[PDB]
């Protein structure tokens, strides 16, 4: 019973995180095989921020302008080229605590383990989910650029986040291991602003089955409602539109449960008309969103109380 | 900018999980130098003494990933078994066991099978019982705290209670709260809201931009002591108001003047508005907690 943010173990990703320096700028790297990979910001001297060329300040440095550093012990840039917005450094040494791993790109609504660390130190882990709008609403320092985000579903490491910047409403910015950003951000400091959020309507469902599962039923109704009618409901309260996928994606939760994906939504429809009334879910006065489908199966057991 | 509830890096204790089956239990063990320390159920009102004198070494099966760890001695402390194992850890990392008061929040390290599945942060509540997520399988599980490079594991996992929440004892096997390790009739007794913990998370939110809640008024300790026991807070001391100096320095807002906001939180509730994302007050974020989350303390 219980039921909690969980974020996966760190421990692989740790044996990743190296400090790069260039210049006065220092920021985190992941250290995977023979290669460091960064955010090409690394190589900006922040007046650069405004309209940084990354071609015209790549081409004027040289491998040992870029100090890297795993615990006590540098390593040797050996190589450099620039993929999207990050900067791969092949260095001398095979990482030894490489994990088996592969670069996976995420929708809006997938959720994530942050390890968030500063000058090559990990300092912290949470777990996070790409908002609609591309952001995450992590928790974040100056320093923490190049801190990753991943799931380990099985012994493999999906990195899927690395952090670049935060935007002026405290929210955040990166891009995939391949270095293209989520969202229509850019890695300049010029005017850009987050687009308006709206609610991960399929995680707000999978919360509310997980909610049933640990023995909770206050909030069901006898109702059931059309997909269309449930859109033009929620969509008033700025929630995410559902689609037939994600019906589809909680077949299982709606199966282990006995409760049809469309009764469900007449629920939320009714919990956001009359809102909670004093009462929690899974200790919670707020609608979840931050629990995808497949957290819920992993997280809650397979018999419902 | 940002708060979340954020847990320790877990690799350190990753490296000590092992698996602990006699016979037909299986549950978690945690292997430091050549000892695997795990909760003494694992033999089974039950007399402890007589199950364990009925037990030879090769009983224990112990396995660490992929090998089998050879048990050459046992010994029970209190609620924990000691399994002498011939391979010393070379993954053991420096450590201490501590036991925490309740308020102190730790990481918890949820394992099945000797494996860790997930990594979560909370706290030790004033009725000794941690609101965690735990399924069966998942006793033997640890909580920790990180100092520089020191693990302080303070917790084992134990039991679940029938409300939900967990029962476990610190690192030495002495329970956390007045439980016993026995299917019986146990319950959680009356839980109250951790006020220095609010106050801090109340802190939290002011460094982070949140302040409508600020009010130009102050109030006595004993005056918000009279107000915090009739909302089921924990009694505020001068020694939490001295722990929150630091937080009150830094914002400019007197301790006092910070409980005259938490007073009229409680008697007038948010009014439809959210401080840090969340419409409840929030006592899971001890004030050493929102000074290494608001600063960038690393391990
Ligand atoms: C809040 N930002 C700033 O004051 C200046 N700034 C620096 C840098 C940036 O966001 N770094 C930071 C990252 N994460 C958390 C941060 C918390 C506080 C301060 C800086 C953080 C940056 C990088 C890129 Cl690719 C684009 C723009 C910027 C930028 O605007
Ligand atoms: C809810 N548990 C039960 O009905 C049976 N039960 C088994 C066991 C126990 O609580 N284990 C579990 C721990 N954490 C999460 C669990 C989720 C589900 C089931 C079991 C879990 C236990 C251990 C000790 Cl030392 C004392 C009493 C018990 C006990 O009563
Ligand atoms: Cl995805
Ligand atoms: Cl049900």
């Amino acid at each position: 019973s219980g039921f909690r943010k969980m974020a996966f173990p760190s421990g692989k990703v740790e044996g990743c995180m190296v400090q790069v320096t260039c210049g006065t700028t220092t920021l985190n790297g992941l250290w995977l095989d023979d290669v460091v990979y960064c955010p090409r910001h690394v190589i900006c001297t922040s007046e650069d921020m405004l309209n940084p060329n990354y071609e015209d300040l790549l081409i004027r440095k040289s491998n040992h302008n870029f100090l890297v550093q795993a615990g006590n012990v540098q390593l040797r840039v050996i190589g450099h080229s620039m993929q999207n917005c990050v900067l791969k450094l092949k260095v001398d040494t095979a990482n030894p605590k490489t994990p088996k791993y592969k670069f996976v790109r995420i929708q809006p609504g997938q959720t994530f383990s942050v390890l968030a660390c500063y000058n090559g130190s990990p300092s912290g882990v949470y777990q996070c989910a790409m908002r609609p709008n591309f952001t995450i609403k992590g928790s974040f320092l100056n320093g923490s650029c190049g801190s990753v985000g991943f799931n380990i579903d099985y012994d493999c490491v999906s990195f899927c986040y690395m952090h670049h910047m935060e935007l002026p409403t405290g929210v955040h910015a990166g891009t995939d291991l391949e270095g293209n950003f989520y969202g229509p951000f850019v890695d300049r400091q010029t005017a850009q602003a987050a687009g308006t959020d709206t609610t991960i309507t399929v995680n707000v469902l999978a919360w509310l089955y997980a909610a049933v599962i640990n023995g909770d039923r206050w909030f069901l109704n006898r109702f059931t409602t059309t997909l269309n009618d449930f859109n033009l409901v929620a969509m008033k309260y700025n929630y995410e539109p559902l689609t037939q996928d994600h019906v589809d994606i909680l077949g299982p939760l709606s199966a282990q449960t006995g409760i049809a994906v469309l009764d469900m939504c007449a629920s939320l429809k009714e919990l956001l008309q009359n809102g909670m009334n004093g009462r929690t879910i899974l200790g919670s006065a707020l609608l979840e969103d931050e629990f995808t489908p497949f957290d819920v199966v992993r997280q809650c057991s397979g018999v419902t109380f």
